[PDB]
């Protein structure tokens, strides 16, 4: 239960957004709520999920932009002046990459799949972890089986995601100086619900799982286990 | 609230500083009815004070090296529930002299009996009360240690053991799976308990390695076993989650 | 070759299509001298015919379950050689009906015995044996299988075993690593793309993580399965 | 040997305490016939007497971060072998700030030059190079270290560079599998090299003491695994990581 805790969510799209089940979790679990929309075609939509939620705190953030990432921080300072839970959503990788296999990767699709699904992480963390000082925060992101075992046509989505699980785990021995936490959720195929996704997050970044730091939780109705 | 109308046994509880403690502690807060094994008779007085504390007059005597008081648990439970949707698997024992050199000095008895215990066990349980929660969302979490992932001098056939109970809990989730049931294990940090050679010394390591330089508590166990034995739960099983403020991520 | 002058205990030669087979034969190919352990007296004949046909008449009764012929191991072998090289694990076994159902079906006895033979005979070889090593920088293999890390239905018993194996690995290494030993498992797929492997592919593994070219590697599993462990399918 | 008459591109070498040279060292030893790429033209004339020492003259400057280069790679093996054995991949770098605070402290830039020189280098690499060897048996190896999985303090950006390498091994086997070609990586341990940062001294004295053996691999040891692993005796053996590291990967304490 997340009441007092202020949240901000990334990667909110429509209504089937990962981060949608995530919000909604957040919400009935009694966070106040924040949102960044990527583009300017996705503000209408954001803007009413928001509202939905009881919340009118919605800002625009391309997080292969430094500006964006600045300007996120001055809004929450502006609007809040204090943060607990950072809610990382984000990936992504021109749709070219995901035919044929890895071998075919290009550099730039490369370059833009690390940048937005693994470095803006890192941004996000950096940019924001003052806010949450004295806090004891807590960050989740997302990742996927295709990080640690080969997904056909997951491609370079799954070196992203293995990059981020390494992210997370030194970002935990960063972050955790100044009283905060950063987890993962390897998700299935959304197969389980966002609902599914949400109600973990709503457990990681509660103070119930004050001792869970740079972990990879699976949610994924047992696929992981599998051997055939 | 979380575990409001839920039935769960508790097995491991010696003492106020146990683990399973730590579990009932948790699940009492959360709504959860509970049910206690004890292992020993002498153990029994203080189990049951424990018990009283949480409101359970449910206290049973259970040797999880006999297969009679196996089966006798569940004629209890059967008497006493007639239907459970947790057990709470907090089970570790292997001879003191085990740990006193390496792996390579463990003695054939002493590992039977660590394997055992530790590890059939949860087998034996799993398999004795699946029929009691037919029908129910049930849920099993048992406890293992980052001694089953590499290696931590002294805790050498304990560590095996652990090995063996997270493969344990991987085979059994696809058992249990299609009766609607799930299982997990808790990779636990060091506490110091009355079950817990060098204890001193890896307590001090660990606590100085891990990111928040500070051990986890046995309430950090019990509330990451609510979640996990919760409905919020229901996507996830065979898995492993680190309870260890951190010390898992380290290469040092 | 890779193993001249290296002498090496191979156990679990049942037969021509035992994986112990595949090894001892890359292993005799590279220089090495054979000794054998066979596990029953049925299968004493087969062994000492396959102990000859690579120049050996170093040939052993071991059940490991038995502290008095993993004993006697070490004095046959302080006899005849009086120094080691090398040990090769190849044993494996839990009773049949432990395979049908799932691990849930697993009983005590049959769990008991599993891991006494698959895991604890690795532990009392090599206390038992490493003094024999002494100076030499020895190596140890063992065998595993991707059911020790993954699901694989009906492998049951065997699965649990193979996790607590690779993890004994691991402790042992940490052993035996201050008396100059390297212990290592190979993690073999299914024998003879993600297709069966044969015991060759084995035995040539085997040969590389028992010589002085493998003296950096110890406590690994590496798996000899044609990329079936890369599959999340 | 047991590579004989296997052709190899060795990548990476900038002097002889350079992983890839010990590589070259255990390849040479087994029989291989050598090329080698130098990174800058500052590396030119170290990296061609080190060719020549090993009765190479097969060296061409290829920086990875240009598509030319690894196009004119492919151009100078095809006009001086016109077949492929093996493909060594020993490229790693992050600028030198990205290793001073930790990984919070990354920079955009720095963080898409670490990903690109030190894993996208691998593909590339494979792609291009994949003609030459079709008909052969081929094998590629990549340098991985144990920041891949754990948290390494100051190793930052390279850790979250290995983790992408071992996952990009993993794929590539898949893909390079119906063309009868294996990939696989190793997980070396510390080594003092021109390439080997911040806390250097420290990391390696740490991994020294906690290791089992009590003293660090050397570039040898790195070599004749990789000889195994590109040999037809690990025909079985493709998107693996294996650890020379003297059992480092073992311990849970520290």
């Amino acid at each position: 239960l997340l009441e007092g805790k202020r949240a901000l969510i990334t990667g909110v799209a429509n209504e089937r957004s990962i981060a949608y089940g995530i919000a909604k979790s957040f919400h009935r679990e009694g966070a106040q709520l924040a949102f960044t929309y990527a583009t300017p075609k996705l503000e209408k939509r954001v803007r009413e999920i928001a509202k939905g939620f009881g919340s009118d705190l919605v800002v625009k953030c391309d997080v292969s932009l430094d500006e964006d990432i600045k300007n996120l921080k001055k809004f929450l300072e502006e609007n809040w002046g204090s943060l607990d839970i950072i809610v990382h959503s984000i990936a992504y990788a021109p749709k070219e990459e995901f035919k044929g296999g890895v071998i075919d990767t290009s550099r730039e699709g490369f370059k833009i799949a690390m940048d937005i699904s693994v470095y803006s992480l890192i941004a996000l963390t950096r940019e924001l972890l003052p806010l949450m000082e004295g806090r004891n925060g807590a960050i989740v992101t997302l990742s996927y089986y295709g990080a640690e075992k080969v997904v056909p046509h997951y491609n370079v989505m799954g070196i992203a995601k293995a990059a981020l699980e390494s992210t997370v785990r030194y970002l935990a021995y960063d972050i955790a100086k100044h009283g905060h936490r950063i987890n993962a959720i390897s998700a299935g195929p959304v197969p389980i619900t966002i609902e599914d996704v949400g109600d973990t997050a709503v457990f990681l970044c509660s103070d119930w799982a004050r001792a869970i730091t740079g972990e990879v939780v699976h949610v994924d109705n047992g696929y992981h286990i599998m051997g055939v």
